[PDB]
């Protein structure tokens, strides 16, 4: 049973923690109604009622030590009565002796905190409410469109996709030699056939978040004004149970005006020169989002990159166990981990919000991934460096650092 209810300010006279069980999705600002209280308290962690049937007694363990919960300190829970029994109850099996309810817990709004842009990183039922044609908070502006994302012709989109979705081929927006993005033109093309206007809002999800990340990043290069991602990707919807449709992509209306002039934004896109000028400084970084086995060299990454190494000077930004995961950025339920957790991540090997900083892996999906989460987050100078590793290890002559390092 649980501990004397607390209010925030007993907490924090008592020096503990509050945690808010509530999926990810209302701690980054969605409300949970219109007009509804927006984030979570102050200093709030996250620990989803939803994530624990996915979570181990190890992986519980070192999520309670990464964030410094000590045992006997309070932790203070909110949020439905349900998801806080169930924290409850695995926290204590955890050993933490303090557990109680947060009494006042978001009964006043103007002191919550959120994601800057967390309507840039949207949720399942807020899509289908949308399209259902109701009122949802940060409703788009004008017209929309949903857009799964992968790479080669559709496969499990004909299975199974998000209704009224639209369906993009990586290979629309980059190519051989390098894998960077197609030309301006190209991208022109592909932007009207997708019937998307600068004006026009494009809602983008894949089977893996990176898919959809690296498309839109290279919209909002060309200028699209108001590109999102499901958080989570598809397997967010399906979790959700949503109504799926089925087969072919259907026919869309293209728009063969984009209304502004392609690149809009071209300062999001950083080449190789551009890259280089970010090493050495405290006033910018060029992170590697690769993982640390990519990092330190034993491996490349790719079955097509020979050379193995890291961009010397280049700053670890963490990422995952290979080239195609990305759990250091992930909750167990693969949406977007907490801005607080992120940032100090980041912090730890030198990369701050007030830098200029430019992400880039292998090709650039893997950056296009933290590209969108530090853009929610209110990063107000970031881009991806498109040519990055395939890049810069194809000239023998630029620097690259190897082995095991620290900041």
């Amino acid at each position: 049973e649980l501990a004397k209810p607390l209010t925030l300010d007993q907490l924090q006279q008592q020096n503990g923690k509050a945690i808010d069980t509530r999926p990810s999705a209302f701690y980054n600002g969605w409300p949970q109604t219109l007009n509804g209280p927006s984030g979570h308290e102050l200093a709030a962690l996250n620990l989803s009622a939803s994530w624990l049937d996915k979570m181990s007694t190890e992986q519980l363990n070192a999520w309670i030590k990464q964030h410094n919960l000590k045992t006997d300190a309070p932790v203070a829970l909110y949020g439905n009565d349900k998801d806080v029994d169930a924290v409850k109850t695995r926290l204590q099996k955890a050993g933490l002796t303090h557990i109680s309810i947060l009494s006042d817990a978001l009964s006043e709004p103007s002191r919550l905190q959120k994601l800057p842009h967390f309507e840039q990183l949207v949720y399942p039922q807020w899509l289908h409410d949308l399209q259902q044609g109701k009122e949802v908070t940060a409703k788009p502006a004008g017209d929309w469109k949903v857009i799964e994302a992968a790479w080669g012709a559709p496969k499990l989109y004909l299975i199974s996709h998000i209704p009224g979705a639209d369906y993009i081929d990586t290979n629309e927006v980059e190519s051989e030699p390098l894998w960077n993005k197609v030309s301006d033109e190209q991208l022109k093309a592909m932007l009207a056939k997708h019937g998307i206007r600068h004006d026009t809002t494009v809602i983008l999800y894949g089977r893996d978040v990176y898919a959809a990340a690296r498309v839109a990043q290279i919209m909002l290069y060309a200028g699209v004004k108001d590109v999102r991602l499901l958080d989570g990707g598809w397997q967010t919807w399906s979790d959700a149970g949503l109504p799926v449709e089925r087969g072919t992509p259907p026919k869309v209306k293209a728009e063969p005006d984009f209304g502004v002039k392609i690149p809009a934004q071209p300062q999001l896109m950083l080449d190789m020169e551009q890259a280089r000028g970010l090493l050495h400084r405290q006033d910018a970084s060029l992170v590697s989002i690769r993982s640390w086995p990519e990092f330190i060299g034993t491996t490349s990454g790719y079955s097509y990159i020979k050379p193995k190494g890291e961009i010397a000077g280049a700053r670890w930004g963490h990422a995952g166990s290979d080239s195609t995961h990305m759990e250091d950025f992930h909750n167990p339920d693969g949406t977007m981990r907490s801005a607080d957790d992120i940032t100090a991540m980041w912090k730890a090997w030198n990369i701050k919000p007030e830098q200029q900083v430019s992400f880039y892996c292998g090709t650039g999906w893997r950056a296009s991934e933290t590209f969108m989460y530090a853009r929610a987050m209110g990063w107000k100078n970031v881009s991806v460096y498109d040519g990055g590793w395939y890049e810069w290890s194809s000239d023998p002559k630029n620097p690259v650092a190897t082995g095991e390092r620290g900041p």
